[PDB]
């Protein structure tokens, strides 16, 4: 069934109010359906897409004046990246990747994440076999999923 997609105002209601570190963790992972933000076409629909969170949620809210989001999302990423949990580390990497790709398109952003500690935590996690293997597998999955989308367009 066609459903009307979520409006800009839909995200505004979630992000122009008190938002805690813990809320931000739950949004960025999005395993809990109540905090799950995704694009229509996206690898692993049971998990959220940080790029949609940044582009349509956090950055508009920050510009409006909710500028505590910067330090709080930093703390959120700090805790996710030092958690020893593969999926939490993956969404932290995916959030860093999203900033980069958005920076490259827009040529500026309303704020820049302090990424050194987070990056340091990710490298520590990469030393662990299970973590880096789980992350390789997610990464390879995302490639396969994108390639399957290119196939359909070839068919048409």
């Amino acid at each position: 069934m066609y459903k009307v997609p979520k409006g800009l105002e839909h995200y505004q209601k979630m992000f122009q109010k008190e938002v805690t570190v813990n809320d931000l963790k739950k949004y960025l992972i999005g395993s809990d359906k109540e905090y799950r933000i995704t694009r229509r076409d996206s690898y692993m629909g049971d998990i959220s897409d940080p790029e949609v969170i940044l582009e349509y949620g956090v950055y508009p809210a920050f510009i409006k004046g909710y500028t505590q989001l910067k330090a709080n999302i930093e703390e959120a990423l700090l805790e996710m990246s030092n958690s020893g949990q593969a999926l939490d580390i993956y969404q932290a990497v995916q959030t860093l990747n999203a900033e980069n790709m958005l920076l490259n398109y827009y040529e500026s952003l309303p704020f820049y994440l302090n990424r050194q500690s987070i990056l340091a935590n990710i490298t520590k996690a990469l030393k662990d076999a299970h973590i880096r293997e789980a992350m390789a597998h997610y990464k390879l999955g995302e490639f396969a999923h994108y390639q399957d989308t290119m196939l359909d367009m070839v068919e048409r």
